[PDB]
């Protein structure tokens, strides 16, 4: 059955109906410049359709099957199920709230979300977050926008958004961080992340993995502490033997990071055959392939990796 409360503001009124799902919307809540006539599809449905289309699907979805994604969604559910989330763990019982179904036409809870994931119902990360949001919408309608339970539901949805974002950055890094095997941070991914010297304003130059490029910034993951930051691309150099020196407080902390970085380099050499160090102060470039070159003085010769047509798992 179609909902009666706007998906955006959670209030009743004159609302448009989606043809594909039970969601309804005030026209003004979607800043709709005009009125749709017939066969309207809502923004949640339209975002899911383009994320599930092979021609427009994300980098992460190109490397995952539906079954593989369902395994990562199970770990995301564990992160959402924090201490204090009891009210959202099981379906709301009619024995405690007999008027619940007069207001809530589409119930949702963490156990149902978990069961749906195990049954392979979600074809993209966007679909899991869209379904999870029914928990927050339902809580606002029944309990009210200022209730203590609404505050808890908002955090549950913010955790869901962060976990979906992390899967999209790199599913292999996500899986390694979830399992936490010995020296998981040093495990190379199938398309290995470039190693750089990264300088964040106010901090010493430090070794890091480069996970993404966006608007002139690099998503750096630092060796040692495993913390993260967006760093300007002009403050990043390809890894070299000579170190870009910075005045530091504790020697041993920098030492542990350099030691961990050398374990990562050895893992790359064992798996792909090579690791090319660069001359001092060589700028990092987006999606750099330098470290994998057969001959770093002849880039047109391409990668050292031998293609054995292996099904990667
Ligand atoms: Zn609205
Ligand atoms: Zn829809
Ligand atoms: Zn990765």
């Amino acid at each position: 059955r179609n909902d009666f409360y706007c998906w955006v503001c959670h209030r009743e009124g004159q609302v448009l109906c989606c043809e594909l799902c039970p969601r309804v919307y005030h026209a003004k809540c979607l800043r709709l410049t005009s009125e749709p006539e017939g066969d309207w599809f809502c923004p949640e449905c339209e975002k899911i359709t383009v994320a599930e289309c092979i021609e427009t699907q994300s980098k992460a979805m190109t490397m995952l099957t539906i079954e593989q994604l369902s395994y990562l969604l199970k770990f995301a559910i564990q992160k959402m199920k924090q201490p204090g989330t009891d009210a959202f763990q099981k379906p709301v019982p009619l024995e405690q709230h007999p008027d619940y179904a007069e207001y809530i036409f589409h119930p949702m809870d963490l156990c149902t979300l978990e069961k749906n994931a195990k049954k392979k119902m979600y074809g993209c990360t966007e679909a899991f977050l869209a379904d999870a949001k029914w928990i927050l919408h339902n809580c606002i309608i029944y309990n009210g926008g200022n209730h203590k339970l609404t505050q808890i539901a908002k955090v549950v949805i913010k955790i869901c958004e962060h976990e979906m974002n992390e899967i999209e950055v790199c599913p292999e890094c996500y899986l390694a961080a979830c399992q936490k095997r010995d020296n998981w941070f040093c495990e190379p991914c199938s398309n290995p992340h470039p190693l750089v010297w990264a300088k964040l304003k106010g901090f010493p130059f430090w070794p890091a993995k480069a996970l993404r490029d966006k608007d002139g910034q690099v998503d750096a993951r630092f060796f040692g502490q495993h913390d993260r930051a967006w760093v300007p691309i002009n403050n990043c150099y390809l890894m070299s033997k000579e170190i870009p020196f910075s005045v530091k407080k504790t020697k041993s902390i920098f030492n542990s990071a350099m030691q961990e970085m050398e374990v990562y380099v050895e893992n790359i050499r064992r798996k792909f055959g090579v690791f090319n160090y660069s001359p001092f102060r060589t700028p990092y470039t987006p999606n750099s392939q330098y470290q994998m070159l057969l001959d770093p003085t002849n880039p047109s010769a391409g990668t050292a990796k031998i293609d054995k047509q292996e099904k990667v798992k």
